């Protein structure tokens, strides 16, 4: 799978994240982020996904150490960490055919993992509309306990 890259968008207080949702397969809530072009660089693909998704642009608030990345089916994954973006932008997505809502988040309400149907005797795990967000959930707390306590 080709690589994605793109953001997790925090507010002043550290409290909140923003999120965008998708249609058809991709119809829940993720962090924006999208797939590398050809010689592109990790920072540059990161900086035009999220501003394409969002209106907002990150290239000079990246650090380049300051990031989690996860596999998931073998595609790697890559999210730059930037804090301290006011609840008060204006955001506003480029690909509308691609992009249904963009809102910020409670991060301590947002679920880490989905729950089962073992009340129903029956396998597998209900559906939930943060799907694409879910597995970066637990890291990003670790992390940010961490760096700020
Ligand atoms: O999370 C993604 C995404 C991007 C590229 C992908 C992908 C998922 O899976 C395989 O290639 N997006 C894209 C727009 C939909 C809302 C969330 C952000």
């Amino acid at each position: 799978g080709v690589p994605t890259y793109g953001a997790i968008i925090l507010d002043e207080t550290l409290e909140n994240v923003l999120l965008v949702q998708g249609y058809l397969a991709k119809s829940g809530w993720g962090f924006p982020k999208g797939k590398v072009n050809k010689e592109e660089a990790p920072h540059d693909c990161a900086a035009r996904e999220v501003f394409e998704e969002t209106g907002f642009d990150i290239k000079d608030y990246i650090c380049k150490d300051d990031y989690i990345e996860l596999r998931i089916n073998d595609q790697l994954a890559r999210l730059y960490i930037i804090p301290g973006i006011p609840k008060d932008t204006k955001f506003n997505p480029k690909t509308r055919r691609e992009i249904r809502n963009i809102e910020w988040f409670s991060i301590e309400k947002l679920p880490c993992h989905r729950n089962d149907m073992t009340p129903k005797s029956k396998l597998g795990l209900a559906p939930n509309k943060f799907f694409m967000a879910i597995p970066f959930i637990r890291p990003l707390r670790d992390w940010l306990s961490r760096r700020f306590g």
